[PDB]
């Protein structure tokens, strides 16, 4: 499968989640892009203007991919794997209630799995890794990248 074949990536959040503040979604989203640039050598920044590499997108029911959302439960999110246009964005289903803690769903913990897809990741059969495919909540503030997280990544970059 694709990897990104540059060291600086960029992101940009299309729009907002009206679930949570602002700042709460600027702040998931950035420590979910740095779960991933701690285990690997890549650099991502978030612009506001313009074409980014990987876009962060609230949508619901058919949103112009391919991947319809489905309402509350079920899909919580979806992302495409490296590559040009739409190669990359991370699209989370508005249908949810995302929060900054355990009540809905918490986007900090979506996003990390998400942006995993999004750098190229599959899915984790072990329970304990965050790109298993079923939204497990864990204290957000003590998170950390399972073993299997880690193998995986390491072994698309660095
Ligand atoms: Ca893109
Ligand atoms: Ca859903
Ligand atoms: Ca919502
Ligand atoms: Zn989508
Ligand atoms: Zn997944």
């Amino acid at each position: 499968g694709p990897v990104w074949r540059k060291h600086y990536i960029t992101y940009r959040i299309n729009n907002y989640t009206p679930d949570m503040n602002r700042e709460d979604v600027d702040y998931a989203i950035r420590k979910a892009f740095q779960v991933w640039s701690n285990v690997t050598p890549l650099k991502f920044s978030k612009i506001n203007t313009g074409m980014a590499d990987i876009l962060v997108v609230f949508a619901r029911g058919a949103h112009g991919d391919d991947h319809a959302f489905d309402g509350k439960g079920g899909i919580l999110a979806h992302a495409f794997g490296p590559g040009s246009g739409i190669g990359g964005d991370a699209h989370f289903d508005e249908d949810e209630f995302w929060t900054t803690h355990s009540g809905g769903t918490n986007l900090f913990l979506t996003a990390v799995h998400e942006i995993g897809h999004s750098l190229g990741l599959g899915h984790s059969s072990d329970p304990k890794a965050v790109m298993f495919p079923t939204y497990k909540y864990v204290d957000i503030n003590t998170f950390r990248l399972s073993a299997d997280d880690i193998r995986g990544i390491q072994s698309l970059y660095g």
